């Protein structure tokens, strides 16, 4: 049960910005790393401020243009936006953590791949978002496919990778600063320039990606066409308590304000299926037989979360104050 884990060497961590720290880490030996696609994350393991440990995803940057260029790395390189009002675990990234220090990880996992169907790709980032995408952007590159990215943050000053970006894509990378447009970015324009059959994947923020989903959804794209990955955690926010009633056995369990369903039913003591954890894969799938249901998922369509039948249990809520699942 418990995961298989690596300890690697911090062999470089570089300020990118006031806010972003580039950690470059290696194997103590140098040896090779297991290999990754286009889209994958490490977790690696943080100390929280009360000294707890845990777990913190972050997206795997590679600018190389190899055809092989991440199938059998000898170093993972991440980027960390310090948040000095989360829950710690970026601090420590920064705070806590010096060249030369050991750090656990697990091995990379892909929940966010490029789809080798036809169609060129779009890339949309909201500020650090742009960390996967940066590697689908490469990965485009190396194939001689269509790409395009869209990168849009609140100031220049504060995107990373701009330079390393702008020699890969060129013309193909449109920045967009909150800062210089006086505007938030245009979606509606963004997605009326997509060619036609073009793919888009989308990193970053809660806002962006829900902006995102409502447009394409309303378009009827078909669903592989948009891809999402959600960086903001905790996914349970504002958030109230809810009633959770099973159907198959009468028990009520209460779900907290800070607490998903999923994680108060894998608490509890039930075996839900799960793997994502954060509305992107559909695995957690529950049908939903009372209770009016507050989606925040990136998996069902338009017409499921319409009829009310079924909901993501690791990231959806109630809007009300109970639910009755199957
Ligand atoms: C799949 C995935 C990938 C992520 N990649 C990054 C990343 O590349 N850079 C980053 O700053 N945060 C990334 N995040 C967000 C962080 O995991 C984390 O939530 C953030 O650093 C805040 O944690 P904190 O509140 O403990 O500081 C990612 C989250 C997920 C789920
Ligand atoms: S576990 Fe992936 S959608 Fe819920």
């Amino acid at each position: 049960a418990p995961t298989a884990t690596l300890q690697l060497r911090v062999a470089e961590a570089r300020q990118l910005n006031p806010l972003i720290r580039m950690l470059r880490l290696c194997a103590e030996d140098g040896r090779a790393l297991p290999g990754f696609a286009a889209g994958a994350h490490i977790r690696v393991q943080v100390s929280l401020p009360d000294g707890r440990t845990d777990w913190r995803h972050y997206s795997l940057i590679n600018f190389a243009t190899a055809r092989n260029a991440t199938n059998a790395p000898t170093e993972y390189v991440i980027a960390v936006r310090k948040e000095a009002e989360g829950r710690g675990g970026s601090r420590f990234m920064h705070e806590g953590l010096n060249e030369g220090d050991t750090l656990a990880i697990e091995a990379p996992k892909n929940d966010f791949p490029l789809h080798t169907g036809p169609g060129g790709s779009v890339l949309v980032a909201g500020g650090i978002g742009v960390t996967p995408l940066a590697t689908m952007a490469a990965r485009r590159r190396a194939e001689g496919a269509p790409v395009r990215m869209h990168y849009a943050g609140r100031s220049r000053e504060l995107m990373a990778f701009l330079p390393e970006l702008q020699a890969l894509l060129g013309d193909d990378l449109r920045v967009h600063a909150d800062a210089e447009a006086g505007a938030p970015l245009d979606i509606d324009a963004l997605l009326d320039g997509v060619p036609a059959g073009d793919r888009l994947y989308v990193c970053g923020p809660k806002v962006m990606l829900d902006a995102v989903l409502a447009r394409t959804q309303a378009r009827g794209w078909e669903h592989d066409r948009v891809h999402f990955e959600l960086f903001t955690e905790p996914v349970a926010e504002g958030d109230q308590p809810f009633e959770v009633e099973l159907a198959q056995s009468g028990q009520r369990f209460t779900v907290p304000a800070g607490q998903s369903i999923l994680d108060c039913l894998i608490e509890h003591g039930c075996d839900p299926m799960f793997d994502c954890k954060r509305g992107e894969c559909g695995v957690c799938a529950v049908p939903v037989l009372e209770g009016e249901i507050d989606h925040r998922d990136y998996v069902l369509t338009a017409r499921e979360k319409a009829q009310g039948n079924v909901m993501q249990i690791c990231i959806s809520r109630a809007k009300g104050a109970r639910l009755v699942l199957d």
